[PDB]
């Protein structure tokens, strides 16, 4: 069996960024270190860094006062953030760059008392937290998850509209809800694509090429990862077997038994570890040596903040 692995895969600068932050925090203020969402959606981070004392919350109430809060590399709204700067917290935003800059045209719309529509999934944190930019009863701020939402949506004035995305969307299927917005509205207003970010749009071209070699995509990430989640339905749209997986223990044989290509890749929030470890249970199950796609080199990377170097 030959194992190939996609390229790129694994973290991006936003993950790594917040997951310093949260062990930057950990080192200088001790244990314990509050934090508002698993600060990246991989269950082995999450897990690791409650040992080191870091204490994962839904709600701002759950936080004594003196406290030390990050927010997660998601992001959080307004709302949550004015909430943490009225308590006595110390705050950290581990929130992605690519992530606060669609906050702040959410807010722009928002000051204009002009309507925005969001492209996202209803639930997710990030989606919470980019529809939680928007704060003016004049205006308006709607989510619309696929086409058949848009065929369904009115708004008040459409002269005046605007639409951004969640980060970690499927590039293909954002691609026809844009197609509906602009039938449907078209004088909307929106960035030359979307907001999906580089590393997404990386990893899902990425798992495209490994697909089309590979009969099964393992594709490890936590269940609550969105852009995972991604992954492995590409590679499951284009016929192939592909199983999301926390790490190698997920493994059953059955999915690799007398598979002569297995593919592997990795989510953004996903340690490289967790790779190697698959690798290494793969190879006892038949298969040789892991062998690298050729890919798309990313070089972006995104500091902590100086108050936590
Ligand atoms: C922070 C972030 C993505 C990194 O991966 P995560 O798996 O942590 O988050 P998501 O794909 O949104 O479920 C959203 O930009
Ligand atoms: S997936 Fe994209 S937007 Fe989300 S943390 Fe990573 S680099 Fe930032």
């Amino acid at each position: 069996m030959q194992i190939l692995l996609a390229n790129p895969r694994g973290f991006c600068a936003g993950v790594d960024r917040a997951i310093s932050i949260v062990e930057n925090a950990l080192a200088i203020y001790g244990a314990p270190i509050y934090v508002r969402h698993e600060v990246v959606h991989n269950r082995y981070v999450v897990d690791s860094l409650r040992e080191r004392g870091a204490i994962f919350i839904e709600q701002i109430s759950e936080v004594p006062d003196g406290a030390i809060l990050i927010f997660s590399a998601h992001g959080v709204s307004q709302a949550v953030r004015n909430e943490a700067k009225s308590r006595d917290l110390t705050v950290f935003d581990a929130t992605c760059p690519l992530v606060t800059k669609v906050h702040m045209e959410v807010a722009r719309a928002s000051r204009r008392g002009e309507e925005s529509i969001l492209i996202g999934h209803a639930g997710h944190p990030e989606v919470e937290g980019t529809m939680g930019q928007y704060s003016n009863p004049e205006g308006g701020m709607y989510l619309v998850e696929s086409p058949d939402d848009v065929w369904k949506l009115t708004v008040k004035n459409e002269e005046k509209l605007s639409f951004m995305t969640q980060t970690t969307l499927s590039v293909d299927d954002t691609s026809d809800v844009i197609d509906a917005l602009r039938k449907r509205f078209p004088k909307i207003v929106g960035p030359r694509k979307d907001d999906i970010c580089y590393a997404t749009t990386n990893r899902q071209e990425a798992v495209r090429a490994l697909a089309e070699q590979a009969e099964v995509v393992l594709v490890v990430g936590s269940k609550n990862s969105s852009n995972s989640n991604r992954l492995a339905e590409l590679a499951q749209r284009m016929g192939k077997r592909a199983f999301l997986i926390d790490d190698a223990k997920d493994i059953q044989e059955e999915w690799v038994k007398e598979v002569k290509c297995v593919g592997v890749t990795a989510g953004a929030s996903a340690p490289d570890i967790l790779v190697q470890n698959v690798v290494a249970r793969l190879q006892q199950l038949g298969g040789g040596e892991a062998i690298p796609l050729e890919g798309r080199e990313e070089n972006i990377v995104f500091e902590v903040p100086k108050e936590l170097r």
